[PDB]
This record gives structure tokens, C-alpha cells and sequence, in this order.
């Protein structure tokens, strides 16, 4: 079937690696072991036509669509953002690449990421914003399909 490039990309443990887990074996880790594999593969279903998803967990050039990743706790990585997109879009030579902000950590009731904050800032670059948590895995098989509509309707 079709096949989708994406890399999770992101600052420091916003949850990029934790994000991947719970989407592949449907589990939310406490903490990677510095890094073992950082490319794992999962077969799905999006409206019928099944197909498979390579995520990478952050050469990549290759990839075909990104997440971008936030924790809402802190927000320096969320000021970050601008930095990836636009260095996304760098080596890309193209301002249109598949593309999608995350906000993480969602059970976490000390946030400092306003959810209009985020909102604001995904519109004003386009792309969709969505909310997960790895721990209550809430929108986190969400935030996968979204970008990769983002690659299909590209
Ligand atoms: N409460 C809560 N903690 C989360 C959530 N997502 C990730 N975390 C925590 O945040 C920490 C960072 O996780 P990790 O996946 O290592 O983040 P990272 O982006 O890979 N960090 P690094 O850049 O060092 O590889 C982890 O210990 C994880 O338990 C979430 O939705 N809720
Ligand atoms: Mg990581």
C-alpha cells in the first residue's frame, strides 16, 4: 500500500520519543533508554485505504510530512517552533510541507501554553493544532492521522 515518511520533531523532552511509543505498542514509557532504534514502523487503517506509517524519532529530508512538538508545561519550546518550521521548511526549498503542531502532556495541570495560544499560532502558520498526551494516550493516534492527511490531500 502507500507508505508516509513522518519525523517527530521538537525540543527537549517535550515527550517526542514518548509520542512514538504509545502510538506504535499503545503505551506510554516513563523514560527511553538513551536511544536504541529511533525508527520504528506501524501498519494502519485511515478512511479504508490501510497503510503504513514510518515514524522517526528525532537526514531527514527524506521525510514526507512532520509533526511538530510543544509540551505545554514549558515555554521555551513552545517559542522553539518557529525555529523548526523554519528550518523544515528549509531544507526543503519549499514554504508547503506537510506539517502539524502538537501540544503534549495534557493531563499536566500547571500549563503555560495558553490552548488559544497554540491555536493562534497554528492558523497564523497554517497548519492544524491538536492536543495529546502520551500518558492518557488522548489524541495521540489523532495528531499521526491528521499529518498524514496532511501528506495525502498535499
Ligand atoms: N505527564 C506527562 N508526561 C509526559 C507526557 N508525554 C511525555 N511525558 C514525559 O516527558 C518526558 C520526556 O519524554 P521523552 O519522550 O523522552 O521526550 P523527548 O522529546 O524524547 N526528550 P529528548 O529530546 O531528550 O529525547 C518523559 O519522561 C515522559 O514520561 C504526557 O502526555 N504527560
Ligand atoms: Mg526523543
Amino acid at each position: 500500500m502507500t507508505e508516509y515518511k513522518l519525523v517527530v520533531v521538537g525540543a527537549g523532552d517535550v515527550g517526542k520519543s514518548a509520542l512514538t511509543i504509545q502510538l506504535i505498542q499503545n503505551h506510554f514509557v516513563d523514560e527511553y533508554d538513551p536511544t536504541i532504534e529511533d525508527s520504528y514502523r506501524k501498519q494502519v487503517v485511515i478512511d479504508g485505504e490501510t497503510c503504513l506509517l514510518d515514524i522517526l524519532d528525532t537526514y531527514m529530508r527524506t521525510g514526507e510530512g512532520f509533526l511538530c512538538v510543544f509540551a505545554i508545561n514549558n515555554t521555551k519550546s513552545f517559542e522553539d517552533i518557529h525555529h523548526y518550521r523554519e528550518q523544515i521548511k528549509r531544507v526543503k526549498d519549499s514554504e508547503d510541507v506537510p506539517m502539524v503542531l502538537v501540544g503534549n502532556k495534557c493531563d499536566l495541570p500547571s500549563r503555560t501554553v495558553d490552548t488559544k495560544q497554540a491555536q493562534d499560532l497554528a492558523r497564523s502558520y497554517g497548519i492544524p493544532f491538536i492536543e495529546t498526551s502520551a500518558k492518557t494516550r488522548q489524541g495521540v493516534d489523532d495528531a499521526f492521522y491528521t499529518l498524514v492527511r496532511e501528506i495525502r490531500k498535499h
